[PDB]
Parts: C-alpha cells; structure tokens; sequence
C-alpha cells in the first residue's frame, strides 16, 4: 500500500464529468475541476487540464497523469505550509499518506484548521487526535472515508485499506 493506492481507493475513477460528494463538477480520479453550477465551465477547465478537446471525456492514462500532478501538489503544499510541514515532519511515512489524503481531499487551507488535531498529531497522542478528528463536518459528511483515515492517523497502520 501506499498514497497513490490509498487515495485510488478512496477517490474511484471515472473517465467522464461527474459530481463529486459535495456536487462539484469532477473527473478521473478525484479531481475538482470547478465549483461552479456550470457544466460548460467544467467541460472547458477538463480541456484547459489535459490539452484538447475532450468533450467532458478522458482517458485512463490522461487521469492518471492528473492524478500524479495533483498527488505531487498535494505534498508540495504541505511542505510549504508553515502549520502543516512541522506536522508532516514529525510524522512516520505511513501517517504522512493520511495526511496527504486530507490535503487532497480538502485543500491545505482546509487541513491548517484543524489547529487542534495538528497539535495532538504532532505530540503523538493518537487516540486524542482521532477523537478530535471526527468532530467535524468532514466526519459527518463522508463517514466512511474519515474513519479510514482516521484509523490509518490511530494505528500507523494500512488496516483500515486491506480488504478495499
Ligand atoms: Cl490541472
Ligand atoms: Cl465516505
């Protein structure tokens, strides 16, 4: 196991548009491609993405590579951010995956907020940052994916994947 497998699963892959959980206009594996209302306006930042004209259309391989640049941005901007590197830091190489599934998922402004759970991450209290973790929207809306990412920031384990 490891990040790209981890978030494989977590994300699925779908070669047309789609809505995301949130009803984001969405491709490939995961990736948003607009927050706005309008399907035309997602059909052009699909095109802008990959470099043609794809009809709301793409190839496996042409997700893959936009799943690749969106893993390696993910992690650029953890090591960038001020309040998420020091976490990561200190992190094992198998937490560091649940976080990065976090940023992708959330973006990093969206992670650097949870300023309590970063802080009982970073002390390595792992029970008390799970409990944190799960009061919050992200929890309540996708359940399923929270606790197996919570489970994998509890353990320092792959668990909560094997079977998926
Ligand atoms: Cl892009
Ligand atoms: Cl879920």
């Amino acid at each position: 196991m490891n990040i790209f497998e981890m978030l494989r699963i977590d994300e699925g892959l779908r070669l047309k548009i789609y809505k995301d959980t949130e009803g984001y206009y969405t491709a490939g594996i995961g990736h948003l491609l607009t927050k706005s209302p309008s399907l035309n306006a997602a059909k052009s930042e699909l095109d802008k993405a990959i470099g043609r004209n794809t009809n709301g259309v793409a190839t496996k391989d042409e997700a893959e590579k936009l799943f690749n640049q969106d893993v390696d941005a993910a992690v650029r901007g953890i090591l960038r951010n001020a309040k998420l590197k020091p976490v990561y830091d200190s992190l094992d190489a198998v937490r560091r995956a649940a976080l990065i599934n976090m940023v992708f998922q959330m973006g990093e402004t969206g992670v650097a907020g949870f300023t309590n759970s970063l802080r009982m991450l970073q002390q390595k209290r792992w029970d008390e940052a799970a409990v944190n973790l799960a009061k919050s929207r992200w929890y309540n809306q996708t359940p399923n994916r929270a606790k197996r990412v919570i489970t994998t920031f509890r353990t320092g384990t792959w668990d909560a994947y094997k079977n998926l």
